[PDB]
């Protein structure tokens, strides 16, 4: 069971020495105490013996355990942040020549790596929408490398038809690196790599820290790209510090607990919504009629509770300050997969300049919400006063 | 005066809130009160005003504003170590067809990230020796875009002449972007940008930090390449933890006070292997005869405790063991820069395979010392006994 | 219900404590500077109330977890401490003198027993006992000379709740300028608001619940205003304090403490029911389980169960029975403390709990084994415990 | 000489609490699991004694950190405190009970001062003073009832060095029994040795030298093999102990101390040298100047000095000179602690201090300013100071 699993994983006494959690390693330098020891040491050095801090401690070792019980991976490479996770693990597979195929629905700055970064370096992207499905076959080039997924997508919460589009390129480059930011699903409710993904990327930063206050990025790979993603992120420098590394495991344990509160909470708020006068649609991928809901139902073990929706109007400048610079509990910020709800918004060319080669369907402002661990009637009040000031 | 300096830089109420440190303060999500503060923040994302936590927050700005006062730059990039610093310093200002020319006795990872990471995204490299001097001209393409500089050298602590060095580029490429890895220096022994050196790279995880517990990298550069710099690395998602940011901060204050004592006890100690009978050669920059010693002398303004030194034979396995298995104060560890004491080995042809295009000119095995904070005759006596070990 | 969930998300998070993030900064610090004389006499002045001053009153980021106690517990201050244990011995001692007499529950936790006979004693404060379901009869053991009522509800390992409102109403009549404390732990302070029931300071092991996750120690005490300044002034004199971080993580624990309660009580209460009806349990103690001692009084005045309680079995197990049963669980592991996410087994045999029971016998003679059920899958759980009695069979 | 380098960093530092790193792990934690019920039994036998138990007693790093300063102060344990005065008032009271009588230098820490007046008086424990140079006719004052003989050398603010020999052996002559302790903060517990000239136990603010940068805050008290027992269980009943984080920082401070220290030292000694020929100054007290009281003791008993030291100016400046004098300053800070590398101003009315010298007068009637003088460039302290002086005259 994912609970139980959530509790226990990564958490051996070797990492642990008697406490709970693992204990926090702080280290660049490791001690060899003989020769031997240091050869040793070399051999294992990707291996979970203790090397050197770039590599990783107790601490690291311990996480990443974790990670890849829970994703069903045969490696676990970590990063700074979500951003460093999605840039390295795709310029890891990467060579002057190649191309990449990503949703046009990607986290805009994973879109920006690819056309201010790759480009430049001979590494040429080129754009598919999330509902493609089984026809992305007909886009994949002689050099294409990468398929990039992310699934919902960002801001608008579009879901993949994963099935459809893995067999598709599988038929056509079985070799091909799939790859998804797997974000919103915290990497547990849809566990990609069972779905013949072979990398399964994270803003840990989001739910698995939980709590808005550390930053951190995961990769997860299968047993046959896993040297290559490990030895080159490593080539440039990627790791993420102990005590982050700490905190991330800690998250986990809670993951399940926050999860099922996050998805109870944001579903009746876009059940909500969906009746609502004001409310022109909802993206949410637990909602019927969302764009991919039936392959959320199908393929996902749960939501979270990121979602997004379209006002029956767009809104003047005016009116944007009047409805966000007035709420009660929601905050206005950027990240999300706290405990706080939050609210941002977007007007309809804002989305379509981060939809390459595509228009938008709406033109309404859309909002986008995170919904926290608040009590969800008192979240339904700050939503209806904010209704009230633009009516 | 530096030691004030140290004392007081990146210490303003802003940051401290009426402590005598920064604040730590840990974040992803970075709330804005308004419409407009949001706004203000955007256009300030870059320039110290609190907009989301891969920019930075409070203790970022704090340690950034610290690092361009003592290395006299204009803006400091973050990463999450010394050869993450280096790999994306290096890759923000590069593309498809550019030259880099570095020296050959650049630290081992920095290497393999310029033949293993970019050759296949079409940026070549090529080698100098450290003592080339203004003969550095004949050596730049019409494609040459970075010359990266490491003065001392990695291991055998070849200094180079850095206004030489950079009269020439200047005279042949004035607009090639000069880089250094300045860890040797803590950046604060030599000031690279005084030098017309465009970006100054450090490990942190080193002296800053001072006692092997973080692992940190910095990149200080002038008004001419922060923004490409900035942006850049920002898209690869380089950033550093709050609480490691904390702790870099924290080592500035007594990096004059340790410096002193490790420059004085490793100089002690290289005039006394100068001496003794088992020695072939001492590599310290401090040294007099040693590789570069007069441009030392000349444009820094003191030493570390890191150098090497030469047998007067090469050990064979069996020697290799009894002598390093055995030290008592001594540690056998990767990096340097803390309190302790650390030794490592290395034969001629480990130095040989690292020295792109040239060979060595030694043959005994290659001693590398990082002299801590210890009693340095109780130092002496170590190394007295692991010389009689092998005699 | 959740009407506390959006209090716990928020108690604490003002500007001037988290300056721009979700969270409060943390401020590390000993020293605090004052800019000017000015400065440091309203400082000075304002040393107790919130004004940076000295590490050892505390920084922005205790000011913060200070405010969120005293809004979610209904207090005129709170009071932080090294630990639980830390937070009871100086709460007492803050208000007792030489002459003085403590009156104090028998199922109170041992470490806080143990205060009372080996350190009060020696300075001159006596200590009696009180069978926890005692009510308005306690009133006929208060002394010309009581000047503390020590409360534990539910009680330490055995589980038994006081009627909270008899004892109130019973001491005032007697002795209304007592200090009434409570031992609020099990309840994380929130499921039972002991302040509105007038008891004077509820004190909390925050080491528990509210960090949550087994890895911090900190206690804290909530004071009403009549008893607020000399809680407070007289630990400060014993230098009663806890560190900025782990008063940061106590804070943030608290983000989380309802939707892990919910959890904690769910999970407790099947598996206490199925024990219940298990024919190797004698006795289930949780106070949210019918027939529990004071569960009538739980369910009248709680607004909810964690999940640390207890069961007996149907025999005392010999020390090797004890390690076959203990040794061999797959998700419970054997520790102290409790409160966290994990899962937790401990045995007591009944002659050890006797002895921690003053001037009373236990009324069971099977081993007893407190369990804290954690956020495991409670399918998993039970299928642990159902294997442990197979081992004892 | 350096003779306490090596010492220092490695203090501590053994392979089952660094684990292949340089420093010792960070083990956060409360429960500690036991694997066994056999495992169980050894740890609590072993509770105190450095076996895995609770968190309270310890985790790896506190064991790590207790382990450094039993080598470095010469102990047989090392008990851990939230701060500096709850070692002061936790330690005292460990030895005291109803009845028996403390014998305190007047220049005591001015808090430990009032735990005496305001917690132990009212415990039945009696506090008697006396001045710094006592030396030999302390044994005097040793009444049949004196448990306690409380020293603080330098003394707080004013700096007066005891000679220990003298009081030692006249304590020892009189009351062999009693348990004589000093507050050794001053010195960081390295550059006297207390335990070595016949003190029972050395406590230290480890948030001054020992943490060495403002941010941290913990007491620690070293224990003689006479009173370990005393001290270690009794502290614990009043659950005293220190976060994980916070010894492992402590730890950390060790490995740079001595560097740090003998900056201290050269810096504080050339700033005194200076303000002892200036026209400004009426007196400089500090202990490794010639003519400071008690200095022939510091030369004989001490192996080098830190940084704290105070001088009295030559007027009393009024409420307005002090605010000129003191908010303007470019490199020193207004705050209360000391220790770190920054550089710190305090100013005292000699009214200020005559309060705190119980039973005493103060000899001086100028303003006593004293000075932490931090890791800055000596020069440009002395510009500072310098200024100062030029805003006053
Ligand atoms: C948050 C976000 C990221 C980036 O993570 P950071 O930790 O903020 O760099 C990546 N992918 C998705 C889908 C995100 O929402
Ligand atoms: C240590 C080292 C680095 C790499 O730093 P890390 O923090 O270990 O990644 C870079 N440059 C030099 C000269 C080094 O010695
Ligand atoms: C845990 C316990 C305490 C002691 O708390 P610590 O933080 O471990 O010192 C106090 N009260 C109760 C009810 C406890 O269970
Ligand atoms: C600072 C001080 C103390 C108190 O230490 P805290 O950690 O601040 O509680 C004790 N003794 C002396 C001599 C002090 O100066
Ligand atoms: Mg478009
Ligand atoms: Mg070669």
């Amino acid at each position: 069971h994912l609970d139980t699993a959530l509790v226990n994983a990564g958490r051996r006494k070797k990492y642990t020495q008697g406490s709970v959690n693992s204990v926090i390693q702080r280290a660049s330098s490791l001690v060899f105490d003989t020769v031997e020891a240091k050869k040793h040491a070399t051999r294992n050095r990707a291996k979970g013996e203790l090397f050197y801090g770039r590599r990783g401690t107790l601490t690291h070792f311990s996480l990443q355990e974790a990670m890849c019980e829970l994703e069903g991976g045969a490696g676990c490479a970590l990063f700074p942040c979500g951003a460093a996770a999605v840039a390295n693990t795709i310029l890891a597979f990467v060579e002057q020549g190649d191309h990449v195929l990503m949703t046009n629905t990607a986290y805009e700055p994973s879109q920006d790596f690819c056309t201010k970064i790759l480009a430049k370096l001979g590494v040429t992207t080129g754009w598919f929408d999330p509902l493609i499905g089984a026809d992305i076959a007909n886009l994949i080039q002689p050099n294409t490398k990468v398929v990039f997924l992310e699934s919902p997508g960002s801001i608008t919460m579009e879901v993949h038809d994963v099935p459809a589009i893995v067999a598709a390129v599988r038929r056509v480059a079985p070799e091909a690196i799939i790859m998804i930011d797997n974000t919103w699903a915290a990497g547990v409710l849809f566990k990609a790599l069972d779905f013949g993904i072979d990398i399964s990327i994270q803003a840990a930063t989001k739910y698995l820290i939980g709590h808005s206050d550390g930053m951190i990025g995961t990769a997860v790979a299968n047993a046959r790209c896993w040297e290559q993603l490990c030895e080159n992120a490593y080539l440039m420098g990627q790791m993420i510090d102990a005590d982050t590394a700490y905190m991330t495991s800690r998250g986990l344990r809670t993951l399940g607990v926050r999860l099922r509160q996050h998805h109870e909470s944001s579903l009746r708020v876009a059940e909500w919504l969906a009746q609502h006068p004001q409310v022109a649609r909802v993206n949410h991928p637990a909602l019927p009629g969302s764009k991919g809901h039936e392959f959320w139902k199908r393929d996902f073990s749960g939501s979270s509770g990121l979602f997004s929706f379209v006002l029956n109007k767009r809104l003047t400048d005016a009116e944007l300050a009047a409805y966000l610079d007035n709420f009660s509990l929601f905050s206005m910020a950027y990240s999300w997969g706290g405990f706080e709800s939050l609210i941002l918004a977007n007007q309809p060319e804002h989305i379509a300049a981060i939809r390459p080669e595509a228009e938008v369907d709406f033109s309404g402002t859309l909002i986008r919400l995170h919904i926290g661990l608040e009590n969800v009637d008192d979240l339904l009040a700050d939503l209806a006063a904010g209704f009230a000031r633009i009516v």
